[PDB]
């Protein structure tokens, strides 16, 4: 017998509500901090479609061999960047869990929701840790899927935030958004919104800087989330700048904090893992902004996924799909 | 608004059974060839198992532009050497196929089957092209899933092919093994035996280290090297010929023999059987010596197969819709 626990997006949302994410990504941070997580390269497959525009799927193994036992599996997202204009998100795909004594694939998951899912139990698990303690406002720049997921956990880990204060450089994406106990005001301006508090999470898909240090105030936090929004000078003037992995982003230097490190010595303060192990000292804003700059790790939606699976089976949801059909 | 056609195994069985996979591998070969394909590095994801045993997961990406026009997938192929002794297929997976236009998966197939049948095909291209014309026995060193689709494969493109010569380090397999209704198995006692046995080799086996010197070999004899580590480096320098399916990916694997003999320095490769299908190089069939047909292996295979086993199943009414979001 052949057999996947298959679980589609809906099944993954109940799963994730089910469990803590944040506790999931702290422990494979910890695990990654350690050297007991593996991220093999990438299998990367681009193209054009037929109307020229940029296609490609990642092919993303990871192992967590964590804080119950060894995790194996695999992210497999692929966007075509002309998916927006007829309706599509930018990208799709699916995850497998393998099981660990025979190495097949067990588990099949819709990966999408999960991946920005993951993005946003980190950006919760930076704020514990490295944020103003006590904010009561956030600030998006970008107002779809990523901010709408980041305002659930919101909801859930920081009963305190009230206000969200929100720019699209899409006004009638911004005009629709709600957000998850939210009052949304919406600004005009890029700048309006990132003043507006101290806490800020960029959710663009720009390529070009636009954000100054003037915009923040004394004692502000930026979840760098799209990785293109800061300018350089942020990053040189930060109080703290805090990574998820300092190597992923050396060896992407398209993102201004991995060209940056090409160009010589950058304020790198540390990583998360560093500071949920205790080999880095954590630093609050006080005085100026704290920066968090995560590239994205596969072993978080690896980690993630497991959970999700351990609870879809001790909940009985999903379905089996029979690989061989007799 | 995210739906999968679902192939399980019986299904994909069902498609190949009105498709020719040989063609198949012949056009994808071809357009490998010209250029006309995508072949990008594996992913590969090693362990060790709680027994002690080694595990893996590959994802093996692949691109064509060819009969159906632009293909995309990949396969997910995962083992452990320990799956035999708890009485599982050593390998098991899935593949998918991917929408030329907004990159979605829109196929997912189990995919251990189809691996075993795309080796074979590959397998039988080899030989219709570079083997013995009019050969009417074929040895086999291991006979698990490998050796009953190289078998069934048998049956269709080489109907000459009444003997089958068997050798497995575990006895019990080798007496298990039916090969196809035409066929006689032949069961002997030493991999040797096997080989002296006819003039046409396919090694199926899992080692790591080569055994297979070449004095085995009959003269104009052929080996399809599908394990990759069975035959010493003195049999690829006497080869009287020698076909890779792509030599650069050979080169990027020198964990397998050939690759570290091309490390160290010449090695006579006369070419690849695309190379051979297109007119680049001249097959060479075995007259004196042993001909050595030595195929890393290439996604772009199983992308191309898949693609024709999903348009089949369409036609056929064959497979299930799966939604990715639900309710």
């Amino acid at each position: 017998s052949e057999e996947l626990l298959f679980l589609d997006r809906e099944t993954v949302r109940a799963c994730v509500a089910g469990v803590d994410p944040v506790e999931v990504v702290e422990s494979v941070l910890r695990s990654h901090a350690a050297g007991r997580t593996t991220l093999p390269a990438e299998g990367y497959l681009p193209w054009e479609n037929d109307q020229g525009a940029y296609c490609r799927s990642i092919a993303m193994l990871g192992a967590v061999d964590g804080e119950r036992g060894p995790t194996y599996g695999i992210k497999l997202i692929n966007a075509a960047v002309s998916n927006p204009s007829i309706g599509l998100d930018r990208a799709g795909g699916c995850g497998f869990l393998f099981d660990p004594r025979t190495a097949r694939p067990v588990v099949l998951a819709e990966a999408a929701y999960l991946s920005g899912l993951r993005t946003a139990a980190y950006t919760m698990a930076s704020l514990r840790h490295l944020g103003p303690v006590g904010f009561d406002a956030v600030s998006f720049i970008g107002t779809g899927a990523q901010a709408r997921v980041h305002a659930a956990l919101l909801a859930r880990y920081f009963p305190a935030v009230r206000d969200l204060h929100v720019f699209d450089t899409e006004r009638s994406r911004a005009e629709a958004f709600t957000g998850a106990g939210h009052t949304v005001h919406v600004h005009d301006t890029a700048e309006a919104a990132v003043r507006a508090s101290h806490v800020l999470v960029t959710l663009t898909t720009v390529d070009d800087g636009y954000i100054p240090h003037d915009w923040f105030r004394p004692g502000s936090f930026v979840a760098h989330v799209s990785l293109d929004d800061l300018l350089p000078e942020v990053f040189f003037k930060s109080e703290a700048l805090f990574v998820d992995d300092l190597e992923l982003i050396r060896e992407n230097p398209r993102r201004v904090l991995g060209a940056l490190l090409a160009d010589g010595d950058v304020p790198v303060t540390g990583s998360l893992g560093g500071v949920l192990t205790g080999a880095v000292a954590p630093v609050r804003p006080r005085d100026g902004v704290v920066v968090s700059n995560p590239f994205g790790m596969a072993v978080l939606d690896v980690g993630l996924l497991a959970e999700v699976a351990a609870h879809a089976r001790s909940a009985g949801l999903g379905t089996t799909l029979d690989l061989l059909g007799a």
